[PDB]
């Protein structure tokens, strides 16, 4: 008997790995797609023996529809809340937002964008159902993306204050493709060959509804309480958990992305087999690089190439080497399809034709910035970045034209993915220091040299890994779209309480 909340009675592989279709415009009003996609209450069933759970989803799947764009394609989306008044899971009435109704607030963030801060997806510019009550922020009903960036896998999803933790683990996710004007002359796995990868930890009670944290334990004298991490005991790939792809031998274009509310992976693809990486979270490299482990938080996302074609009749699980047990399987590839006729993609020399190089020693502006916890009047930990919480003054204005270094500076023990909107990044460098004597009197002593970025996180970026007891160096240059945005951990049980900020970008 399959108990959805006992992990050990779940046959592994069952399910083929579905592929969210193409979202497709209802108009287009002077050669602009307008799409309306609506968030709606709907069974999906996570695995071939569960029975359905309810979810949240976008246009009532799950994962949502994928968005493709070229790039400058401008498009216009209405995202609609069509949910139920009371939210499927517990809500912390001591966070942004939570003390009474409306429960159920949402709003569509693109992960990655750049956009205007109005179709940003603020956390104050949520919505209840129908637009009947939304937030400070709010300021249009139908979204516009310019789409004015290199090529690259983003992703959309809720970011509704004090409650983005909930939204998201409720199915609110989907991936959005923003395709460059290279890819038509390179000979990319395209079509049937490019499939995205959304990775998910998830938990389940025996009814198979969706399990998420009353409390932590021990418990918080607040009832219902944030705890300020989730770890599932199941791994899901677009919506189905521990599923197998079936493929043919020859090459494949995976858009992998972490989706998960805390957890972290690392991609391994049976025996250390080699796979290419092709882009990160901001668009194509330079060239292909070659990998052998992919490590990714939550948000972070890159496109391999996997070949096949040498490993004809084989299964390969894809490993997640962080944990043990099941929890250290992500899928299976199986590959038992007949070639259906000749694999004429390539892995090409170079993938770009151009790079914007930037130098710390240029950077107009150098920001210090904190992670850290405090503890709140009733225990519980309040992670904050620069020791401030949410609703202090901002602090960070950034001018457009200015490059910008930021040092994030990690004095807790776990690293904490960081996110910028607006913008990408590179990473510069990450730095041990003296945890203790920092403790002490706030001094950074350099414990070691400088370590460059690893291999797989060398493109630009907009989430990054920010280890404990280091500083970890971005570098950044604005250059458009003045207004309100905000940068913050993505693990989302640290952003709801309080690791968030303002970034007002100036002119
Ligand atoms: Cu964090
Ligand atoms: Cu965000
Ligand atoms: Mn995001």
């Amino acid at each position: 008997k399959v108990d959805p909340s006992n992990p050990e009675t779940i046959p592994k592989y069952m399910d083929e790995l579905p592929i969210p279709p193409v979202a497709r415009p209802l108009a287009e009003i002077k050669g602009s797609p307008y799409y309306e996609i609506a968030m709606r209450q709907v069974p999906h069933r996570f695995h071939r023996l569960f029975p359905p759970t309810t979810v949240w989803g976008y246009d009532g799947m799950l994962p949502g529809p994928t968005i493709k764009v070229q790039k400058d394609e401008k498009i216009y989306v209405r995202w609609k809340n069509k949910l139920p008044e009371k939210h499927l899971l517990p809500i912390d009435r001591t966070l942004h937002e939570t003390a009474g109704p409306p429960d159920v607030r949402t709003v569509v963030h693109l992960h990655g964008a750049n956009v205007a801060w109005d179709s940003d997806g603020h956390p104050e510019a949520w919505f209840s159902r129908d637009f009947a009550k939304t937030g400070a922020t709010f300021r249009r009903k139908v979204y516009e993306y310019t789409n004015k960036q290199m090529g690259a896998t983003l992703w959309y999803h809720d970011h509704a204050i004090g409650i983005t933790r909930l939204n998201v683990y409720s199915g609110l996710s989907g991936f959005y493709l923003i395709e460059d004007p290279v890819e038509k002359h390179l000979k990319l796995p395209k079509d049937g060959y490019d499939i995205p990868l959304m990775i998910q930890d998830r938990s389940f009670r025996s009814d198979g509804s969706l399990s998420y944290p009353e409390n932590t334990n021990p418990p918080a004298p607040v009832n219902p309480s944030v705890q300020p991490f989730f770890i599932g005991n199941t791994i899901a790939v677009n919506g189905k958990i521990w599923p197998k792809l079936t493929v043919e031998p020859r090459k494949y274009r995976f858009r992998i992305l972490n989706a998960s509310n805390t957890n972290a992976y690392t991609l391994r693809l049976g025996d250390g087999r080699k796979f290419y990486q092709i882009s990160t979270d901001g668009g194509l490299l330079t060239e292909p690089v070659e990998l052998t482990t992919l490590p990714l938080e939550p948000a972070e996302r890159s496109d391999v190439i996997i070949d096949f074609s040498q490993h004809k009749g084989k299964k390969l699980i894809l490993q997640n080497t962080n944990a043990e047990g099941n929890m250290g399987i992500i899928m299976r590839f199986d590959v038992l399809q007949p070639l259906r006729g000749r694999d004429t993609s390539e892995i090409p020399a170079k993938l770009i034709s151009e790079e914007q190089v930037l130098y710390e020693h240029h950077a107009d502006k150098t920001r210090l910035l904190k992670l850290d916890a405090i503890q709140d009047e009733y225990n519980r930990p309040v992670l904050l970045l620069d020791d401030r919480m949410w609703h202090d003054p901002v602090t960070e204005k950034p001018v457009i034209g200015d490059t910008e270094v930021w040092k994030l500076i990690n004095v807790t023990n776990f690293a904490h993915p960081i996110h910028i909107h607006l913008i990408q990044f590179k990473i510069l460098h990450r730095t041990p220091f003296d945890l203790e004597r920092f403790q002490q009197d706030g001094y950074i002593d350099y414990t070691g040299p400088p370590i460059e970025p690893a291999v797989h996180e060398r493109g630009w970026k907009d989430t990054v890994k920010a280890e404990p007891g280091m500083v970890t160096s971005v570098i950044m240059k604005f250059t458009e779209n003045p207004g309100e945005y905000v940068w913050h951990c993505h693990i989302l049980e640290h952003e709801d309480y309080d690791m968030m900020r303002p970034m007002r970008v100036v002119e």
